[PDB]
């Protein structure tokens, strides 16, 4: 039983570290969104990031 | 008798020991409160941790 409540604490603590990890409210390891696309070219051709959620 | 008095004085000696445990006036051994909740995230969500009355 220690080692299940054990268990069921660090879950917890996971999911709490995964949906905390926001910068100015995007996220790209929360799973909210695909993908993030910068800016790469001075005529809007963009830099495309993926979403690895965790 | 002398066995029954020994007891009686630790059981005793165990009551004193848990009711002094409070830090702040607030304390997860006594009893008093269910869980106490603690800040955990720069927008009010919380860490909460049960009360484990002893």
């Amino acid at each position: 039983n220690a080692l299940k409540s054990d268990f069921d604490s660090l879950r917890d603590q996971i999911e709490k570290a995964a949906t905390n990890a926001k910068f100015n409210g995007v996220s790209i390891a929360d799973g909210s969104t695909t993908k993030l696309t910068f800016l790469a070219n001075s005529d809007g051709s963009g830099f495309t990031v993926n979403a690895k959620t965790i």
